[PDB]
């Protein structure tokens, strides 16, 4: 579910210094290596990208 995974995913997004000036390419390229949290939660690229739209709108 999108509980533990989402929570950490939001935190890693701040810690990876992600903001509006990012593509979901930079996520796969930088967040896929900086810390394996992007892999801890299984890769749903549509949810990762949906929630990324949340991280850009709400953050």
């Amino acid at each position: 579910g999108a509980m533990e995974a989402e929570k950490e995913f939001i935190t890693m997004l701040k810690e990876n210094q992600v903001d509006s000036t990012w593509s979901f390419s930079r996520i796969i390229s930088e967040l896929g290596t900086r810390d394996p949290r992007y892999w801890m939660v299984d890769d749903d690229p549509l949810w990762k990208k949906e929630m990324f739209e949340k991280y850009l709108s709400n953050r």
